[PDB]
């Protein structure tokens, strides 16, 4: 049961009492060098030092660590148990670390199966090793600057996004929609969504600090989930529409593409079920209407859902008049005349 | 003082914020007292009198001595300097350090705020009756804060939208639970992340005034909305007091973030019931939002054709003269002919 | 109760105790350190850390380093506490600068016991004994003392040789 790194990574993330113990060792020049656990074979690499009892505290564990040497904590982490130890792991457990307290660091981490952090004197540098294993702190600071740059990446990526995603709504009015046009906005949905990876990515590792960045994320973002479920649902090629399953195994085979292959229209259309060749890219497509129906304010995907299985495409349910609608089964009066007003509206602007 | 009204006093821009700045470039660390008085005087061990005009260069330089910095209430004088505070020990205090145990004690006995610099930190912390603040730096506040000033617009983006979703819905007469919960839910987003916003243009000081500009214009308007979405659609049939909706408003901040969510939990505190059928029910307006729409129109007379057609569909329905039947007639053909051009332009 | 004449005689060159000083000395980091541990002292102490460790030279150095004060067991044999607040009473009166080395006289008072403060910005070990004040001086200093004193002996032992061979021959 012994801790994972990315676990241990999440101990040491802002807000966290071991992490704000770290911020004061950083300010404070000493470098550290910190044991996560303490057990009977922590205990035969830790040489002299003090044995100590007392709880832990950021304040606690920077005067600890002003003090040459290692200080350990309990496993739990709610105590400090010793201080100016001495760790001797078995020389002959590899490592390409730099420096005998990084060394010893990685060596320790490796034999006890405890995490164990180093903190550069001469660099301040936050290191953690887990199981041979290393990751290294970023100041709040820098990742923000990261995070903020795929921002800016990630309006423009929905700019773009819902221009072309408007052009595609206008061509399924028009009934000449073709692959290329559906693959385009395909295109633009999962380069939205990957930029939004990277940022979560930032924000994990922010704690605290990106509590600010996880709203704008999550407002930016929002809705994207929705709109890659209805382009697979509106255009994949199996006629049927697609059962929560399958559309669930597209959209992850889309993950599964490379930032390479994204830039391929001919890869997208195969996970759509489309052929490669160039002249498939032409071809016309007859959208089932998930996505016009969506469009239309206030209306809910359950209504829109035994709309778009009864009707079969978008032009039946356009021609559509107010009591075909109510005569699906779950489709109230009210709602068929809000959703007949609907299609007509899509129909004018266009 | 409270702890945020002090950081005012600690803000950029302030006297002391100058002074403060100068002991951290100066690494010395400091130890200040904020006002003086007969028990003040009684912890302060040895130190000098001096009478003074409070400057940052003299707060620096007598900063560069160990011991404490004491200055008058107002802040107008420093009264004495090179003190050892000794404070009653049996005081208890969180604090790790000899310093910084000596301002937590000695803030609660004099009653007075506590100002720390840490020499080996670089930090400075003010106390106020047992309360901890850390001054940041502006750099990283307006970081947070214009963040949060991007969030707000796109906050106010959304809430226009689903506003005149609203609205139209009203003019149709197909309003849902869902609908109007919609709206009570941005509405509430707003007001949350305009008080984030509010503090941190407070610690700004003169860097957060330009801050305060527009998170002004985001803001505006909020309080009203707020107070009006209640009026037209608290689940008890009569038309609700100004009690009951300050009340509901209440409830509405009292309400987690995680519960502003959950569409049910909104519901709850209208009234309505917390299951998802009641959410797709159809609802009502009362009409106190169309009607103060209409320009001119006072809270009075629209609260009595309110409560007498009911409904934001009777008085579109009601005639002209049956608008003024006791209500003056001249009124009754500026109300038709407003709730009509509400009608024209949705 | 050991006199100051006595305490002097304990950090002493050549004695565990000294041995620890003179590496707080070369270190700069300034040290507050109580020379006894009783019930008393212990009424005065704050948080801190409690650790029952033999005492070496090179230990009480690395918990000198820390903020606060070390306490030692009576005989010095034994280190009792470090990063301790001490709080003795305002009251006890002194005319001492800086919030360290009034501490430290005021405590030695209360306690009884001896009390070694090292000045961070000074370098200036300085023991208080039952309100008596000493300050220790570095083994260079007073051998340079002693030859000077050593001269005059020698100068003062020829002139007793020829006042004494003077005295003979008038016998
Ligand atoms: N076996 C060895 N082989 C080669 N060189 C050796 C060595 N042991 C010590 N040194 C050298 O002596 C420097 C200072 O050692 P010190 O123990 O004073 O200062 C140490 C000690 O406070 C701590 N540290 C390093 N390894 C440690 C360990 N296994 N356990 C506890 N603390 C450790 O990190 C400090 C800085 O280490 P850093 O490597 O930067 O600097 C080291 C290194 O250059
Ligand atoms: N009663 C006591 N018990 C145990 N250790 C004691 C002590 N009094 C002083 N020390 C130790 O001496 C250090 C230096 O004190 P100094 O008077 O040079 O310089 C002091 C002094 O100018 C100021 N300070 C602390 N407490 C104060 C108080 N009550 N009133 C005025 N100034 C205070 O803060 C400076 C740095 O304090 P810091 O804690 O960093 O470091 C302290 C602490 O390690
Ligand atoms: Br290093
Ligand atoms: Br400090
Ligand atoms: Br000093």
């Amino acid at each position: 049961t012994r801790p994972t790194l990315r676990e241990a990574v999440a101990r040491l993330a802002p807000g966290t009492g071991l992490r704000d113990g770290l911020e004061r060792i950083l300010r404070g020049r000493t470098g550290a060098l910190i044991v996560l656990g303490h057990d009977e074979n922590v205990e035969a690499i830790c040489d002299g030092g003090f044995s100590l009892d007392v709880r832990y505290a950021a304040t606690r564990l920077r005067e600890l660590c002003k003090m040459d040497g290692a200080v350990v904590l309990s496993t739990d982490g709610s105590r400090i148990v010793r201080a100016n130890v001495q760790l001797v792991p078995d020389p002959s457990i590899p490592t390409d670390e730099s420096g005998t307290r990084h060394r010893s660091a990685e060596r320790a981490a490796i034999q006890t199966g405890y995490p164990v952090i180093s903190v550069s004197h001469s660099m301040n540098i936050v290191t953690v090793y887990v199981r041979g294993e290393r990751h290294v702190l970023t100041d709040s600071a820098t990742i923000l600057s990261r995070a903020n740059q795929a921002i800016a990446t990630l309006e423009r990526y929905k700019t773009r996004l819902d221009e072309v995603s408007r052009q595609l709504s206008r061509a399924e009015i028009e009934d000449f929609v073709t692959l290329r046009d559906v693959m385009t906005v395909v295109q633009r949905l999962e380069l939205v969504r990957r930029i939004g990876l990277v940022i979560d990515y930032d924000v994990v590792e922010l704690g605290t600090d990106g509590r600010q960045l996880r709203l704008q994320l999550d407002e930016l973002l929002g809705g994207n989930d929705t709109a890659r479920e209805l382009i697979v649902r509106d255009y994949h090629a199996n006629p049927e529409p697609p059962s929560t399953g399958q559309i669930n195994a597209t959209l992850d085979e889309l993950d599964a593409l490379s930032d390479g292959d994204l830039l391929d229209f001919t890869a997208l259309a195969k996970v759509f079920g489309y052929p490669t060749t160039t002249e498939a890219q032409d071809s016309t497509l007859s959208p089932r209407g998930y996505r016009a129906m969506a469009g239309i304010p206030r209306l809910q995907f359950a209504h829109a859902d035994l709309l778009v299985r009864a009707f079969g495409t978008l032009q039946g349910l356009l021609a559509a008049s107010a009591g075909d609608l109510q005569s699906v089964d779950g489709i109230g009066a009210m709602w068929a005349r809000h959703v007949r007003e609907g299609l007509s509206q899509l129909a004018e602007s266009t």
